[PDB]
């Protein structure tokens, strides 16, 4: 579990969104596993605006923050699960690391801020849904 809180926005994994989120929907993309909903109180997270490929992510299944190297956002085939059939997920970045289903929502950060959130796992890899291209998160 986990979310990013930037301004009046709440960014979560789409497969984990709640009732409150869909009723107050700003934007969602099934192919990216992302959903953004509006909030009453202001958030304090800063979104990174960079091309960093090294950062640190939180892994709830180990209670540890791990430093990682990660690939650039791309279209990656993701196996069928209880949330989606087998499909290509866009804007996904992979790293070598530990990730179990309950790890989705863990933040990946670099020196410039939040890069993304855990979205995929298994086979000794962890995938992060990139948020650095969503420039509108910084305004309105
Ligand atoms: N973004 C997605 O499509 C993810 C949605 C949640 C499920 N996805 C994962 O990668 C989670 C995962 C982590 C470790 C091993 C195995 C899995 C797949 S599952 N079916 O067992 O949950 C895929
Ligand atoms: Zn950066």
């Amino acid at each position: 579990s986990g979310a990013i809180y930037v301004g009046n926005y709440r960014v979560v994994n789409r497969h984990l969104a709640t009732h409150n989120d869909w009723a107050n929907l700003v934007w969602e993309d099934s192919s990216r596993d992302l959903l953004v909903s509006s909030t009453t109180a202001q958030g304090c997270d800063t979104i990174a605006r960079c091309d960093c490929q090294t950062g640190v992510y939180y892994c709830s299944s180990r209670r540890k923050h791990y430093p990682v190297s990660f690939s650039k956002p791309s279209l990656i085939f993701v196996e069928a699960s209880e949330y989606y059939p087998a499909r290509y997920q866009s804007h996904l970045m992979l790293a070598v690391g530990h990730s179990e289903p309950g790890d989705c929502g863990g933040i990946l950060r670099c020196q410039h801020g939040v890069v993304g959130i855990v979205s995929t796992g298994g086979n000794g890899l962890v995938g992060f849904a990139d948020v650095r291209d969503l420039l509108w998160l910084d305004e309105e």
